[PDB]
């Protein structure tokens, strides 16, 4: 099983065999909530459309795609022992928030994902990255994963847009896999979670298959009430397949 | 231990022995929060006054009481294996939310109770029953529990009304048992919780016993401060107001 | 290992010996958040400034300090068996709340601390003490602890004031230890950060400060300028040292 190069919520990698079991076949996979990319990295579609609201994520993904060697080399420079302390961390963090250069931002952003508190990505109310120092003994530099993702990206487009716009991009030869922010047990709202179910109903009507993952709850069985449902044990996870 | 025909919060236990331990005796038992009826169903009062704000519940209970055979036969028809899929569950939910016939609604409510998600009874902001499909393997049809409920109901009146109104029907021959929506750890408010203790203080003074159960917390010991308290094992509390 | 005479939040002290391991040396210890006094009672500074916002607390401590004997004597009389029931608990609670005598208030207040639900100290919106009856088998009367506190109090001043005013009383010869109300898993986030800023200003002036809290994304954010130490205990506890 190939690993994502970012520490990122979801694609904590079980449920892969289960997603790949119910994931239908096609020329193209659309992921409106790509995140770490672990579905992308462990399937073999001939092409990919991959999207996410987080503009730092997509921008880094676009750099890894088009400037592979230059990127890896600059970013390796920051995984040295001299950088594993707070004095350097808060220094690199301040540079990230002050910079207008996407390439330097994207080198920094991988440093912050691996040297920061629980690998979180968060922002205060002014748009600044505000995750504090993570106090790790030995952060891994993910060389192999970086190369694997770049190779695999040669068959992908990355967009920074909302789930509605990227699902509109799908067509007759597409399959859609949605991994929205989890239902409860400004962020992603209930209106939006139900909205995501609607678009799917629209897509299957046109013979585009859609698969959605999420917790198993009263609200999730309500919203996906017209998919074929599949509970997977582990609290429980729910897979909803809209199969023409 | 006679089982209730409905699933209903709790469930499903009511620590009945501990309740019956402290529950005084009289001619008539008043429950302002009847719910599933565990206590009604497992005691021997000469008679009962039974009440709840949920009007779907009370209407059902009057129908089981007055039209037993008619009801059991119409409800049994929804328990056939042909109705055990999503397509049918959502249709029946819609039929129930659109019906204005009490009998038909009472018949569909049993189905929704037994085929819906975790046995919940919930409504959206438009008043529609909104529990989704439970996907159960093989729902039990509570035929014996139905008939026991009906037989026992012969000595019982049912009222859809709030706890202050049902509690005013008690007299010197009654006992009152209170199972309100739980204290914390249009829902039932803190002001209503305290209000219930105070209606209880005024009852016990008119020589009418009241027993209340709840979680054991800072707010419940404060509200029940003038009753004898017994802690049972989160912890349960039973506040007894004895003359 | 000397105990506090009050049951009180964080008076449960599974640290030390971690606080003392990390607490610097000096003539005077300032506590802005003394509470029940554990650090005070288990250290050997030549003098102390001890402060808290709760005025029932500070008034009590002034009384135990300055009227040790009449106090111990009057309090002892409430710790009998006829007082360990609700009819009496609520009677004394109403007395405390109605009273304007500080001496009798201080006497009722220890009764309420030991006979009351979970040793809580809480007021309602009218400012009346509102903890209910705690139903304990037999509450212990903290005689020896009272004298130990009184005797140690001879080297102490007590002020009823906010962390900002107490921390201003520290000088060259002082050390400051802050035990604030816990960060979340009423004291505000804005105050939580203000505290760390005053500490920063103290260390600039060569006055050490040690702070204690839960280990969280926020506490690491606020205390980002201290040397930090993590104590396993069950969520982790953080200690933050601002050393010259
Ligand atoms: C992480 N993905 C979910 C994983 C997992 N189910 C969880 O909740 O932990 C969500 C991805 O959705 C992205 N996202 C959030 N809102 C939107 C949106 N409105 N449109 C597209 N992507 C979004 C987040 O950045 C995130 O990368
Ligand atoms: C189920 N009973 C409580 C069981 C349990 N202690 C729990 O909290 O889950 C509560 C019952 O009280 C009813 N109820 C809620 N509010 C009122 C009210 N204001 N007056 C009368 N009954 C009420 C509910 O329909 C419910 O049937
Ligand atoms: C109990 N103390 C220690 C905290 C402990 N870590 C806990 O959260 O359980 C906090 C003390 O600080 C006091 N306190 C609350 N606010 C302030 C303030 N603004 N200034 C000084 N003391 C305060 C409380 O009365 C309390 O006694």
């Amino acid at each position: 099983k190939n690993r994502a190069f970012l520490k990122w919520a979801g694609g904590k990698y079980p449920l892969l065999d289960d997603i790949k079991r119910h994931l239908p076949k096609g020329e193209c996979l659309v992921e409106p909530f790509v995140g770490a990319g672990s579905v992308f990295l462990n399937t073999d579609f001939s092409r990919y459309i991959l999207a996410d609201i987080n503009s730092d994520l997509i921008s880094l993904y676009n750099i890894v795609k088009m400037r592979t060697d230059e990127y890896v080399q600059a970013a390796r420079e920051l995984f040295v022992p001299e950088t594993n302390c707070a004095e350097v961390y808060y220094q690199f963090r301040e540079e990230f928030n002050k910079s207008q250069d996407p390439f330097r931002r994207a080198v920094l952003f991988l440093y912050l994902n691996r040297y920061g508190y629980n690998g979180l990505c968060r922002y205060n109310l002014r748009g600044e990255f505000n995750v504090p120092f993570g106090r790790y003994k030995k952060p891994y530099f993910p060389e192999a994963e970086l190369y694997h993702f770049a190779e695999k990206a040669q068959n992908a487009f990355f967009y920074c847009e909302s789930y509605a716009d990227s699902m509109a991009r799908a067509d007759d030869a597409s399959v859609v896999y949605c991994d929205p922010p989890y239902a409860p047990l400004n962020s992603f709202t209930l209106e939006q979670q139900a909205h995501l179910a609607e678009i799917a109903e629209g897509l299957v009507e046109r013979h585009i298959p859609v698969l959605i993952s999420n917790h198993d709850t009263m609200l999730t069985r309500e919203w996906y009430q017209r998919a074929k449902l599949h509970v997977v044990k582990v609290v429980d996870e729910l897979l909803a397949l809209y199969k023409p």
